[PDB]
């Protein structure tokens, strides 16, 4: 006997032994007489187009694939529910927080960042942790990572960052000179790079890491009052990491380690769960906050802004078909129910457009009619019509223009957005010299003990050594600008690695 | 009060007069507060990206259109059923003919040929008359015209012919030179060209015209015995045409005459219906048939092959949304249940490839998952997975390879194709010189009377006069080769038209 | 002989009389021995798959069509040049205005609005007049109409307006109820609706109508100083209109009237040309302007802001292939070179996104690499890579991230935008009741004469009569709000039209 | 200093040191002023829509990815030439074999089979060895692997096989039950499974393995006489294979080993080259050949059919951009010039459709106008027009129909195909029971020595142990059918692996 994942077909058969197999048909439902031998004129003769059974099957095989995600391509998927445990209605009027005990079906997709579809799971990289809440007020997508921060704070640099993390445009190889020349030219990446090369850069699966909204969001209560918040959902299974040596063995031993881990866990009853906290920051506090409260390279410290518990995320169901239920998942940070709203964070502002845009390209214009993406607990009604692969009644004969004297849908005034005042020159403001070291200094000195610092500089050195010397010198200087010992320890290891 | 097509919204409001209007939501189901005014900074300021309400609607609007059909773009639709009235089980085992009284749902599309999505309905052209049967043995698509014959009898000429009948590649205008230079260089079009320019080239709507499969098809019964057959579905409302004078007036007074006529008839309960007939030709009749019995430019004379009734087609239901239920309709001649098989007709052999092919482009690789395209009265079980816009569970976690020892769907031996013997060189045989006149001489002399021959010639000269003299001179010869007086009458009207 | 357009093929043969015809190949360049007969086993045998000559040609015929434009689908195109005749460098620094006598290649496409690809040209509708300037500083797409104004002044109402102006979602018929219920619930359309139903609603071909940018734009000279502007290009051939009687006749006699008139004009040397003008409004004039200077239902009166001539637009070349050079043309209002910037107009702000978005859907992600869409007079260099249908070297092995220490493209500081100060609440401001009648009153009384007011009301009642009485009464009220005689005349005509 | 592949950007800067960096522009050619900061209202404000620089770039980033090859996704590319070195003009009239010394540009792509884009290169799997010849007679694609044979012999089993070799539809994991349940149930895979699991299952990169056409192909000379032939292109660098121990180390130390090995060789002048041979079988020898001479699981022994040299394949140029020149490479076995034709091989017959079909989806309808896919050594002329992303004149105003009296391209009679006589019932012949053991017994006994047989069984046991017992017992039987000692050795090791 083996693990549950290996016995998938065995159990699909046992769960069916009481029936007769189905008739094998064509896309059009036409039963097939023989689907092992093609229609030819004579045993050793050529093929006939009269063999549509072949053309119907081959033509579909030729179109099985779709474009993989531009980032976070390698992913795992599961399904569960979110249950409310405390009361934060004073901050948010979102239906998903209405009363204690409220359950909401969720869908979750873990993922790496840079690897393509076939890459390994146990590698140094951030981890995606997108969560989709199916509320009565529409879908709420919390597209979070395993880290509360990122490498940059402007969306215009994001394509550049991804291009620097992926393959060379001529050799198609992972290029160290592309990784560090970018990081060393943008020191604001110092904070997230220190997280990434720590022990938590390679989690022991998806069940032993936290998730974070990272972005500052906005919560609105029933009175129309607003506060800024962060989202933290911590693992109830405890932080656990893989060492460089073990993570490298599993890289070729089991490229799908975290995929097999998640599936076998839920199958054997071990339902992983996460505890959803929030930090809150009033509008007044945001004005005096030392750093920019909407800078994605900054955290709200815990001592000044403690964690407030909200509810639990539980995963208790596997997918039945991976492609239909995981590959075709689409999380839009633009999907936000009343009571939740975005902050002026430049990074989140770009994500408001990027995700719906790429989905219409990767999946299709009407990707929201795919089952797992549908807001199936909300009544979708508007004046949108047509588009490729329209799957419902297309809202039937309802008037397709607004306004109209024929009682088509109506706007709901209570769903208006919070009104905030802004004044200033419409202009591209230079955010490259916002504090790039302070919070990193605290992490290096006060969060990491001595052993962890030691492993931090060995992981960085082990990867930075491949770059050219002038890139090493620039990166080390940026590490010196955090702590003189931080840099000089990296430099020491580099002096050795350079023979 | 007006016709019921104009009172569509008025009736939609009335059927909703009780309940309240719905909550207008984004595609993600999030209710919108205000969708008549955009999110700006000040009353006269710029637009924000935060306005995801604007983005979500505009983006879908930007993606409303799909590629129209490469032919038969202007279309009218309706739905209904097919009821068997006579027993033809001795020729065919297709479940759709199982017993008298059995009903099978149908979906029909009426169309022109050459015009685009905005062309008038009352123009001189063939009429599409495609019928989709939803049988338990899958969908059966009888994709026929309002003519038993076509202009050509080899598929390789089809892209050419259609190019000739559409717009010049430079001027993007209807070019008579392109029209007649092809018809005159390929006199096989004589037969269908004679049909086209007579009185039935412009039918008074879609309810006053016949429908034919034109192709020779093969029927197979329960013993395995096979015969060839034609399909005729004759209008029970009576052949009724439009004059050239009335057709031109309606071309600008009501570009959507046929579309409106159909809708109003069904709405007021005046349901149109047709009577399906078949001709039967034994295998030994096909060897002695004076012409090529699979020639698409030929018919089977009624005297030697009478009409055998089968059942009734009845259209009693209008579309609720035109785009979802008619524009996305996909007919594949290769959708054939056991009991109905293709003949060696060179044209039909090509249509087995082109319709599923063009549909993967127009609609999508998984277009058979669109509700109106689905075979929703059969069980579609097979080893095809994935593809963009997968809309069911994608067959779950069923084994996806064949053969397997895990009890996935099996092949049904009874559904094997009837077996014919062929012998001959594999080469490109020349069919340009099959009798191109005989069956036209019969139509011109024995079917048409004095007045109908006169109008036939006038309609030809009224359009052939715009072609160069060398193209006219050749076309006239082909008409003289049918019957001398045929070319003389045409040439006598061209001598005048050329001043 | 005939007109030049009809003789398109005759002239293509003559221009090649000296050469031998080319060898006919597959798409892969493989010569074809025969393409009139299909590969079959024996003269009356089935078609083979070996016949790759058929599949290669048929597969591309099955994929010839693309989605038509979601608006302005029916169109006509030509090419030429823009020449500067007057100095306006004090206002703008755009290299297209640098010095008198400078020429810039242009590509123009005229169009209607609602009709699909097959509709007629001579119908009552606005007329598109897009102009693509190929500047050294990139393309400049002036996507104007044949009117200075529009029906709405907020982009969120644009999908709705279009839906109303197109076909009912159930009947697929032009619906007067949808037209006037919208126009009557949004009386800001009074201005443009009065333009549409006057004599200039149906121009005589595309050469006898003006072109306007419509939107307020911004110009920026070298010193950083900025003003607001309007772009008026007036026909050098004179305003000329078709009567309702003659527009209906041509609608069926020559649906492609405009298309044929443009081609024949250019082919006979009679090149149409326009005179580009601008208005100018200082930032201070904007602050006191009685109306909202960025309202798209408003014009800047001539007496207060007189026309300033700039240059000449001349169309002196016909497209060689229509699809490649006209159907695939893509104008992006967002394509603006330094010196030309957008105003805060709510509608223009929505057009900066809409056009590239839909062009990626209609043509493809890399649509800008199509020859006619390329900025083939600028050197495109940046960090964008890959995509479907990549056609060049993809900028080679250039560093694909930014910033970088390997001398890849750099930013040009002089090309920064003009900086404006805005202040106000971020909310959805209601503009529905901006003055809706004033400049319509002036138009009805001062601009039209007695005869023209008579025809304006006859055209309005002739089409409004088909709508429901409650919609009639509402629209007449809106017309009464412009001038009591305006609505009283329309009502007197509706009384008769209602028997 | 490092290897050439990692110094790619270093060399790109050096080859440009003389000139100054280009001006960074939008896609429309517009210079940007600042692309590191986004346009906002105040330094901590929201993002604007008129930031068309951000949207322009992001929208293209959102559309970087296309569907990966449904099989052979992981690949590496290089370019060179083919040079004739022996005269085989008595067999084939193909222009690529015209005379000794004739050179023809080529394009090659190496690949694995099952892994996705991100998988490792040094894994047990067949290898793709595709070659594209740019001949005057169009393009000739010899889409070959590194094996003369394949697992199956009927294309109706191909999508199945690939499904089993890839990921389970639910867990998305490699499934040893799917692998061997397919292989055990189809014993025709014995010949190739033995090849797969021998030392040549893992080659030391792409420069040390052979290439084969596998299929039987037809050659036709200038007189019209035909013969059947095989293509072998052996490596001039010598066969070299990785051990299971090292292959696994390199799977996590350098996932891209094969790609790096290729690029470094070319860049350093050590150009790899292959020697093309052919085997020849007359039509008479094909009637008496022991097995089916078109059975893809069968080779032609060298004693009865010796290799006949032809020429050399040389790779001397790396790609400049991987995506444009390798990811967009499309090989169609149907691309065959006069002198080379397909045989009745049931597997090749399916490919004649599958590759053009999938390319029109993966890349698009006009994928042949992509540079690297263009037959740029030939002159494409035909009556195919339009399509998404039409990139040249679209053949201008040339007549788009055929036949035509306007001197458009003509057919070349000499390019007609060879004519072969076929006779027999048109039906689906059962090929499951063609000799599945005779040629494998020769390989096991006579080709391999004592050591290799030992490692062959071990390699098989290591992977077969993971499958269920009832699949092991059946697989072992198929190996006992080849040789008792073959099945014995495997069973003895499976007895140990099952504890
Ligand atoms: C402006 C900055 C960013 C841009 C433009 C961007 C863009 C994208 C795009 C286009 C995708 C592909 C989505 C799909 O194909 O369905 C994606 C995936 C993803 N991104 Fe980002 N990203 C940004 C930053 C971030 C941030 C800040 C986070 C977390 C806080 C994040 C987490 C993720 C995750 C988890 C996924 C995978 C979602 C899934 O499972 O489908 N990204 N991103």
């Amino acid at each position: 006997n083996r693990d549950p994942a290996s016995d998938q077909m065995k159990h699909w058969k046992e769960q069916r032994a009481a029936q007769k197999p189905d008739v094998l048909t064509t896309g059009g439902g036409n039963p097939v007489g023989d689907k092992l031998n093609s229609l030819t004129v004579g045993p050793r003769g050529p093929l006939l187009v009269q063999d549509v059974v072949f053309t119907d099957e081959m033509a579909h095989f030729d179109r099985e694939r779709i474009p993989e995600r531009v980032v976070h391509a390698k992913g795992a998927g599961a399904f569960g529910y979110f249950e409310v445990t405390h009361d934060i209605t004073r901050y948010s009027k979102a239906k998903v927080f209405e009363h204690i005990g409220k359950r909401t079906p969720i869908a979750v997709r873990f993922s790496t960042v840079a690897g393509e579809s076939g890459s390994a799971d146990t590698v140094r990289d951030p981890r995606g942790f997108a969560v989709k809440f199916y509320t009565e007020d529409g879908n709420w997508d919390l597209v979070g990572n395993n880290t509360p921060i990122f490498f940059i704070r402007d969306a215009l640099l994001f394509p550049s960052f991804i291009h620097s993390q992926k393959r060379n445009p001529q050799t198609h190889l992972k290029d160290p000179d592309m990784v560090w020349d970018f990081w060393s030219l943008r020191p604001e990446s110092l904070h997230q790079v220190s997280f990434l090369f720590s022990d938590r850069g390679i989690p022991d699966g998806h069940r032993h890491m936290n998730g974070y909204g990272s972005h500052t969001f906005k919560l609105v209560n029933a009175n129309g009052e607003a506060v800024y918040c962060k989202f933290h959902y911590k693992t109830d299974q405890g932080i656990k990491n893989l060492s460089v040596e073990d993570a490298a063995r599993l890289a070729h031993e089991d490229p799908d380690y975290g995929l097999r881990d998640l599936f076998n866990a839920i199958a054997t009853g071990n339902y992983p769960s996460w505890t959803l906290y929030i930090q809150v920051m009033t509008f007044s506090e945001a004005e005096i906050f030392p750093f920019n409260p909407f800078d994605l390279t900054k955290v709200w410290p815990h001592g000044d802004y403690p964690l407030i518990p909200v509810g639990k995320l539980v995963l208790n169901r596997n997918p039945v078909n991976y492609f239909a239920e995981v590959e075709q998942l689409a999380f839009d940070p633009s999907n936000m129910p009343p009571g939740i709203e975005p902050s002026p964070d430049k990074m989140l502002q770009g994500r408001l457009f990027a995700y719906p845009d790429t989905h219409r390209h990767r999946l299709g214009p009407n990707y929201l009619q795919i089952p797992v993406n549908c807001p199936y607990r909300a009544r979708v009604a508007n004046y949108q019509r047509d588009g490729p692969m329209c799957m419902m009644d297309n809202q039937g004969g309802a008037p397709n223009y607004y306004p109209n004297s024929f009682s088509a849908p109506e706007h709901q005034p209570s769903a208006l957005e919070h009104r905030t005042h802004f004044s200033g020159d419409v202009q591209r403001f230079n955010s490259a010299n916002d504090d790039n070291v302070t919070q990193v200094r605290t992490f290096y000195l006060k969060v990491l003990n001595e052993e962890q610092r030691k492993r931090l500089c060995e992981n960085i050195a082990g990867h930075l050594k491949d770059a050219q010397l002038f890139i090493q010198k620039k990166a080390v200087k940026n590490f010196s600008d955090v702590h003189p010992e931080y840099g000089s320890r990296i430099q020491a290891l580099l002096d050795k690695y350079n023979e």
